[PDB]
């Protein structure tokens, strides 16, 4: 078993392992499009002696972080060990080689979506965003008197074919992803992919429809089996007006009993209704995972809450360096020190704080984050918090 | 139909309406104990002409709010209109009379638990705490290396009969409720009630067991039907050590597949495990609802985040007054003004901000909270936030 | 209603009855391939007066029996009476004609798979093999210290496309079926059929994958609806090493919760795991049914346990002859006699003993098998037992 | 943590651990009856420093083995570690002490029923009997022409109150348990227990009824929730006539859709019906587990198949001795040797062969049983087989 960069010869064997490893795999033509986002030397395979028994790669991504700052981000994906080669340390070996290449290429952060929740903590990945499923029983749903877009006249939302308004969805998504922590740039090939899956599959998913507002869209389809359930695959709104208007149109699907959506914990939808309970949380899971590749580079790059006053401390990342951390005026300076640490945490914990999804207080309570000063806990909580709520762009 | 304070003669008719209205009603002897928490003139009934077709009451409660401050709180409960007298405005009439008595008695706040989520917003109640059900698949659950109480030697947790350690549960609960926003004083009669329900019911619930630590306890029982599920009815821990230790003992129930608990969104349990996902959120609902009876009294009484700098604004509560609000040094001054409002909200929205469970940003996004200054939104968010996470004491 | 051999004209009407009668019917092109295994005069139809209201046929098969002996076997199949012509004795008539042709052609045995368990006993068919479904919860599955192929180095199992290793599957299956009681020769057209069904169906079954060892293979696919379940459609191993190795690879499908397989009661898989219970029996049914067409020919043809000592008796088959049966040195001589019978049984009971799947003791307990000597019961039990466990080849 | 024999003071603390550990626990009065079967020094507890955090005991039992031989048997039971004291090696310590006392007392075998299937292999226990649940859809069930007790006249089965025919059930059970491998003597206190559970529980199980034949009985009750299902809790028949007659009466419960029973793999019921499939196997699990305490004593004590001819070999039990094993004339001699081993197996594997439930062939296939001679495998298979099928007496 040797570890090396795949040649053209290796990709058919990688697609075989992919088909056997991943239940959501479409096939070679779709995989060949995703391939365009993998840089030269962004992929490792393990051959036996002969066929591919291990693979991993990263894609070049652009991640928005608090302060509307966009970081070049190594998006780890397509990771698979053959069922014939478990417990052979092939994951540990492939992750080590990719982290070396990612670090040497000058990415400040790596990111992934996790298939299981127990694999990636030990490689320094922390869960950094939270997914909420909301299911609305739309038969009882009335909008509050205070809810926007209640006034008379015409609706600003149109029902449209997704495929005929690509440009408008692209423009809205582009505005969205530059303003929101968790935001990813979506390149042409992933819009090609998204609109191909909006079309009806023979004995698969149904036709997708779009609701289009000047400042927002929602793609939705009726579920395969439950014909009384509408699944919102994507809702992107730049203004509160856009968000309320699209939910007025979705609650107006009078043939449906339930509207379901994967959203974020701070989604204001519950507050648009006279009965907050009608928007039930049916499901909740980690979204994006972060590995901080370079601590000073990452901590300096994001914005911090202007509210908390200037403060200084010493952060120790376990096997990741000790740093003098000065936060003030929503900026951070992070410099090498050998001064006694006031805060210790593993690198995964740092990933989990980085986008504001987790409070330092909560991780301290679980002893993932050690400190003898609770005034310092309060200050980190307040500083790392995000004014714009953190969201999840698309799975990769 | 007349509205008046019940006489001794009226209570048997109130117990009848209770039995028909509430599915969790035990009977007269249990109701007579709860009665001891209702003050003179704390109850209204509506008679037809003859029998009781409407009732409502409040109990004298002590609610802990951010800053470890304890407020006298009118706990609204036992509210019921006969099925024969719907849509007759009997709720509106009974709530109006109780709010008059509550206000004139000098309670700064009223609270309730809601049977439906759509009734109480219009009477000025806002949902102020959030309940999370976590279900742990304990067969996969391993504690993190960082998790407290991993070291060798003996366990500090004991398995005990609940009924033999009343005093220890009382002491721990008393410490807990003085330190935690949402905390209620539990009087003797509600401990009498709690331990009566820890005993096995013929063809009802099973024997309850306790795990006891110097600084925490957990009451639990196996479910009636699912003999592989343990339901934690109550877990109260004062220190992180206590909380981790009790979860070590609960994960040690090796005959169970699942441990379920109603907890709060900031519960650190997910972070004690190598796999955060093993602690799935199965259910999420509003807990305690607040009506701010007196705005200046309530806003002045709680503590605020020391982190945010001194700032001033004008809050307008819809049909509730306009106030000059100055927050600095974790204290507030709230005084009458006729100056132009910078923030408007209905009284229910204020209830929802009061314990820190909801961000002003989120309610602004739903237009429940109007302001033309987003720097002011950020400052309110930061000021009203609680350093100790808000929790739910007991249902009433 | 007349009974006769179909002409070319009749097959479209037979395919119509097939489509209406059998839920697993693919269509004419697939049926035309199976047709190649039906000899001249191996099919009967019943016409009304006009259209086909009844059909039955046998295929030329080669069945392995204990002692690695291969018998020419009439495989009864494609049996159907129109829903318009029930209770008209059309099955009794068609079975009578086919048994006449099968007997006159010189087949010692007939076999079938039964749609219902209550039809074929009365025509002399006995259930002769047993199917067990095992479902492994592979998340808990650890192999025993004693289990083969635990040692270091590389795996001998490869993950492959089924369609690219036809020759290797053919060779392994050929070795398997010559060594195992219940084994059937699989001709070219049934391998053509098997690999056509390994490909993904639009809105049907998913891609099939193969695990290939020098001495064994497993074909498997993820279930249509349960994406956490892998269905092993076929596992054929010649050595214990092959069998353990393939189960190591299947337990290594780390995206699956459950592996299901239709196997036989003596499958050693439970014993490869530290927890035998993890391999739960979810389902158990009769497999192959046998009708002994010629008693002396069949009894003489199979091998017997060398362990039991030489013994003699007189077997009476009800309306099937009386025979002097001498068993010794793992061989039998079976000759006409009019001597008093020591054992009586119907012909179906004999079919059920023939491959060793059922103990004579058990059938005696149900009085399907009469004898006044229990020493003789013990001797038959021991003699008819098979050293290699009896298995089921493929459905037909 | 110290290990010692409990005093009278310790039993209330043991009942507490029992209530918390075992979901089927009735209470002190029932436990005090079972206690009468525990000999002096048959129980160990582990105290912390104070309360009971560990317990285990054995009961004096009489186990019937092949050849109708009755062995004094240590029945291990009531084993529990507190949830506060897992992974402290308390089970390993308690099992070690009990095995010492059991061995020194002169029991040739120990037995238990396992709560999980993965705990007891490592302490030398092998699963030695198999439980089958059969569910009969009795609406389709017709008895075969060959089935006993079909003839005219009166039924020999009576429907009776269990409590009024204790003596008749006792006599039948006594005959049953002396003739059947797996049979246990049931003392007075366990008949007291059995008839107490035949009475209807307020909001628990329903009235139990008995079917009584001179040579057999069946206790049954309708299920709590499924009022169309009858659960046969116990069926004990000495003759085939008794067994068929009781099944005629059970199929005659014309208000029921389904009859369910926990029986053994060789139960002849399927063969009494025209449709064998109507008796579906819904569930299958290990019953009794055996630890051979003394190999020569146990191997010499049971009978062997008279059919197989005299043969000699050398058995090595892993860390349990090497023995010259001579089997002939259904008897065994087992003597110390240092001659090269021809068969190796762990002590648990031996337990699994001992009552005839598992074939040596099957365990050899899983490499739980090593031998270079397959003629020797065939001979062990044949020798250890039981003429009377192995059954499970009662859980303990
Ligand atoms: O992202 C993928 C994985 N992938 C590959 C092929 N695919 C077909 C249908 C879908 C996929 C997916 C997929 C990904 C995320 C998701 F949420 C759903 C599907 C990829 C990356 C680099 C490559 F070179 C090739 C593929
Ligand atoms: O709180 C109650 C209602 N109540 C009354 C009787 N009860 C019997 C069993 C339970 C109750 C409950 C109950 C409350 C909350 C809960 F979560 C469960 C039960 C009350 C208040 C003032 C009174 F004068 C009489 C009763
Ligand atoms: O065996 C068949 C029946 N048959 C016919 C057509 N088919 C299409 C798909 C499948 C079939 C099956 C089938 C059989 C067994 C099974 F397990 C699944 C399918 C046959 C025999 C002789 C003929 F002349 C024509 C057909
Ligand atoms: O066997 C028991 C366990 N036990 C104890 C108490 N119990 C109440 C109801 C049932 C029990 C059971 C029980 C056992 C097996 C079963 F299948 C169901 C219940 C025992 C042995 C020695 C003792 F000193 C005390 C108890």
């Amino acid at each position: 078993v040797t570890l090396c960069s795949p040649t053209e010869d290796d990709w058919p064997g990688m697609f075989l392992l992919a088909a056997a490893s991943f239940t959501d795999f479409i096939g070679p033509e779709s995989a060949t499009a995703w391939r365009t986002l993998v840089p030269t030397d962004g992929a490792v395979v393990v051959r036996d002696g002969s066929e591919v028994v291990g693979m991993a790669l990263y894609m070049d991504l652009r991640l928005t972080v608090p302060g509307e700052v966009v970081l070049p981000t190594a998006g780890l994906s397509f990771v698979a060990v053959a069922p014939t080669h478990r417990r052979r340390g092939l994951l540990r070996a492939m992750c080590a080689e990719l982290h070396r290449r990612i670090a040497d290429s000058g990415y400040p952060v790596a990111a992934l979506h996790a298939s299981e929740g127990g694999i990636y903590g030990r490689f320094g990945y922390g869960p950094a965003t939270t997914l909420h499923e909301l299911t609305v029983d739309r038969r009882f749903a009335r909008f509050h008197a205070d809810a926007p877009g209640g006034g008379l006249g015409g609706s600003s939302v149109r029902l449209v074919r997704p495929t005929e308004h690509r440009g408008e969805f692209e423009a809205i998504y582009e505005r969205w992803r530059q303003q929101v922590p968790g935001g990813l740039l979506r390149p042409q090939v992933l819009w090609d992919e998204l609109l191909a899956e909006a079309k009806a599959a023979p004995g698969g998913d149904r036709e997708s429809f779009a609701l289009l507002h000047p400042d927002g869209y929602a793609l939705y389809r009726v579920d395969r089996t439950d014909l009384k359930l509408a699944r919102v695959s994507e809702l992107r709104a730049v203004t509160a007006d856009a968000h309320c208007a699209l939910w007025r149109a979705l609650i107006g699907l009078d043939s449906m009993e339930r509207i379901s959506i994967i959203t974020h914990p701070q989604d204001p939808l519950p507050h648009l209704l006279t009965d907050t309970r009608l928007a039930r949380t049916t499901w909740r899971q980690d979204g994006l995972w972060l590995r901080i590749m370079n601590v000073p580079a990452a901590l300096e790059a994001r914005g911090y809450a202007h509210e908390v006053g200037e403060f200084s401390t010493v952060l120790e990342v376990s096997d990741g360096g000790r740093f003098a951390l000065k936060i003030g005026d929503g900026r951070a300076r992070c410099t090498p020190t050998d001064a006694a640490a006031e805060i210790e945490m593993d690198r995964d914990v740092l990933g989990s704080l980085y986008l504001g999804a987790h409070r330092a207080s909560t991780l301290a309570a679980a002893n993932r984050l050690r400190t003898k000063d609770s005034q310092l806990l309060r200050r980190l909580d307040a500083a790392f918090a995000s004014d714009v709520p953190v969201q999840t762009a698309f799975e990769f």
